[PDB]
């Protein structure tokens, strides 16, 4: 029945639903969240920046290990399942009986409740985007979702009829588990027959905005259309650069630069026109948030942004060193809270710089360096990144393929061939920035590290003379403008140069070690000579 109805719902499988609101304003959520009566997780707090900061419970990051796609006639040929002769992924199948069981969990728990329905688009260009209708009985989870997703316009909804749907059952959970073989309570499960994603037993939204990336990263490349886990933006002259990267590296601070105009900071896609955002909200992480560094940001923090897990003092100010619930503590905001962005649509033209973007705890990797064409495609399957774990002692390596193998629907090889195809068409140059450490123990400042954004953003390192550094066979620069020609060799930054070799060998090990499991076919195995070597 045409509008909204609860009858509309009751096609879901949703019963007795009293109230619901469809499309919430800003302000209607402000009140919402706010309401004295909330108990629990449901419960939002006012801070002195004016944004309101909720908990996401006992999950306060995804939970791979909930994550299941359903295998049917539809699924099963085409995903790269996490049982099958491919790859180590998170792609685990469901079988549809297991699968109807826990949409009952899902819509009973919806069911006799007031019901908050947000319809969002996922993707820029009306011909590959994404009509979701999300459902969930929090308000902030609804915020959520209008932050992150493409708000429509009035004209928009009325023609609204969504490809996907998206039900949230945070405050379920599924009982029957151990007879049925999954992890745990909780799950994170897709049906592409159907086009719904079920969630249950994670409050954590994230799950949502990452589980909707998964399914672009499925229909996306099968059409010819690279899908990415980088931020963007685009200059004065129309350059546009996308910087790839995994969790923490810095697409977000990075992208984020006052001199170019942003166009998204997490999810696009590469067609014949160019670079498209498939968002409409930027997901900053705020632990030990600094205003001096990163101003942009800090300013986005106010009313409508929403920001999660921080800890609020007594008097409403902010501790945002404060790492106790979780060092992933956010911040998601519609995308104009930032001034200079691309409106009123976020996209833009084909992309000339890829920047590869490593936080390397090794020490080992220069700040920069330019990539050759070989390189550019083993460090994508590569996707190296090291944090630091231990109470930061020892780094510990991590090698997520495409840089975002988490999200990935399809093999590895899938991605990088429509990358490739989309970078060759534009005469795309690739670089390979280390945003981590190095010999001194401490990691690369803020600072130096937009400087030496600039300079391969102004052209002035493609300019530069180089030389090889050794083992991994990278074309660094002799000195650039704006940083220290100290830093520019890893090697500096060591008491003795022997200290950087032994250090290099045990990382061109690691990466030695990852890159075999993708010499199977001709392609790959002639890649690794592209890679380093002892
Ligand atoms: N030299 C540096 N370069 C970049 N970021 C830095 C640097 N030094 C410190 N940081 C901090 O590291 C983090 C980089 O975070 P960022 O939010 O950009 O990750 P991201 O790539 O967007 O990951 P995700 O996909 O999870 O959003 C921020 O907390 C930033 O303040
Ligand atoms: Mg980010
Ligand atoms: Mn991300």
């Amino acid at each position: 029945n045409n509008g909204l109805t609860p009858q509309e719902l009751e096609a879901y499988g949703i019963s007795d639903v009293h109230d619901i609101v469809y499309n919430p304003s800003y302000d209607l959520l402000y009140q919402e969240e706010l309401d004295p009566s909330l108990t629990g997780y449901e419960r939002g707090v006012l801070t002195n920046l004016g944004a309101v900061a909720v908990d996401t419970g006992i999950f306060t990051g995804r939970s791979p290990k909930d994550k299941y796609i359903v295998r049917d006639d539809t699924t099963r040929d085409t995903f790269w399942w996490a049982d099958k002769g491919k790859g180590k992924n998170d792609n685990k199948p469901l079988s549809p009986e297991t699968w109807q069981h826990l949409k009952g969990l899902v819509t009973r728990q919806l069911s006799g409740k007031r019901l908050f329905v947000v319809d969002a688009f996922c993707g820029a260009n009306p011909d590959t985007r994404l009509s979701v209708r999300f459902i969930t009985e929090v308000a902030w989870q609804a915020h959520f979702v209008k932050n992150m997703f493409i708000r429509p316009s009035d004209e928009e909804l009325a023609g609204f009829k969504p490809d996907f749907i998206v039900m949230n059952g945070a405050k379920c959970t599924n009982p029957q588990w151990k007879e049925q073989g999954l992890n745990s309570e909780n799950f994170v499960a897709f049906n592409l027959t159907e086009r719904m994603q079920l969630i249950g037993g994670t409050w954590y939204g994230g799950e949502m905005k990452k589980g909707m990336f998964s399914m672009m990263n499925y229909l996306l490349p099968l059409k010819g259309i690279a899908s990415m886990h980088c931020s963007a933006n685009v200059g004065e002259k129309g350059d546009v650069a996308v910087f790839f990267g995994l969790s923490g590296t810095g697409k977000t601070t990075l992208s984020t630069d006052p001199k170019r105009r942003l166009i998204g900071d997490d999810e696009h896609g590469w067609d014949d026109d160019g670079v498209f955002n498939f968002e409409g909200g930027c997901y900053a992480k705020t632990i030990k948030l600094s205003k001096e560094a990163e101003p942009e940001i800090y300013n986005a923090i106010r009313r409508d942004a929403l920001l999660e897990n921080v800890t609020v003092r007594e008097d409403g100010t902010i501790d945002f060193d404060d790492g106790s619930k979780t060092e992933n503590t956010r911040v998601s905001y519609p995308i104009y809270h930032i001034d200079n962005i691309v409106k009123p649509v976020s996209k833009a033209g084909h992309a000339t710089k890829v920047i590869f973007l490593t936080a390397d705890a090794f020490g080992v990797l220069p700040p920069v360096s330019r990539l050759t064409a070989d390189q550019t495609q083993y460090h994508f399957l590569s996707g190296f990144t090291a944090k630091l774990a231990g109470t930061i002692t020892e780094p510990t390596p991590t090698f997520s393929a495409c840089f975002g193998a988490a999200f990935l629907s399809l093999h590895p090889t899938q991605y990088a061939e429509v990358l490739v195809k989309r970078m060759q068409a534009a005469g795309a140059q690739a670089y390979l920035v280390n945003t981590g450490w190095n010999g001194t123990g401490k990691r690369i400042s803020i600072k130096d590290t937009r400087a030496i954004i600039d300079a391969i953003l102004n052209g002035s390192l493609d300019n530069a003379e180089t030389f090889t550094l050794p083992m991994f066979n990278l074309a660094i620069p002799t000195e650039l403008p704006g940083v220290d020609t100290k830093i520019l060799d890893p090697r500096n930054t060591y008491a003795s140069p022997e200290q950087w070799q032994e250090k290099a060998e045990t990382l061109a090990k690691l990466f030695i070690d990852n890159f075999d499991k993708y010499t199977d076919t001709p392609a790959g195995a002639a890649l690794v000579a592209a890679g380093p070597k002892l």
